């Protein structure tokens, strides 16, 4: 409600 | 509801 | 509820 | 059982 | 059983 | 039983 | 809701 | 909610 | 909630 | 669920 | 959930 | 939840 | 949302 | 949300 | 939420 | 969900 | 749920 | 839930 998600997982090799 | 998201995985090989 | 998320996992090799 | 209401699930491998 | 309302998955391998 | 309402999972390997 | 289940496994990566 | 199970594995990684 | 269940086994990583 | 109403008996007179 | 309700009787005159 | 009314008797005049 | 679910209504004039 | 969910109404006049 | 949920009412006048 | 209601008058009974 | 309600009066007798 | 409610009247005889 109203959220916001911007990144979760950020997995670089 | 009245949420957004921008990314979920971002994965760079 | 009117929260965010701007990262979780910053996984650099 | 084993149901889901209004969730977000990431699963990477 | 094994059900959803409203959800997001997001599976990667 | 063994069910979500308004969860966030982020499971990585 | 009525529910029966002999075995269960769940494997999440 | 009536439920059953035999048994009941839950592997996460 | 009436639950019934043989075993259980949480393994998380 | 596995209930029961012995006599549902509503009489106006 | 496996109750009972003996006699549901409700009289107006 | 296994319970019981003897009589459920609401009676108006 | 908004309805009647599994109700038992029992009304006398 | 917002309903009558598993309820038992006796309502007499 | 918001709701009448596993409730009896025995309403008489 | 995103309910509105002007005026809600209930009266039983 | 995002609910609004101008006035809500309920009565029981 | 985000709830507005102006004025909540309740009578009960």
């Amino acid at each position: 409600v109203q959220s916001k998600i911007g990144s979760l997982d950020n997995i670089t090799h």
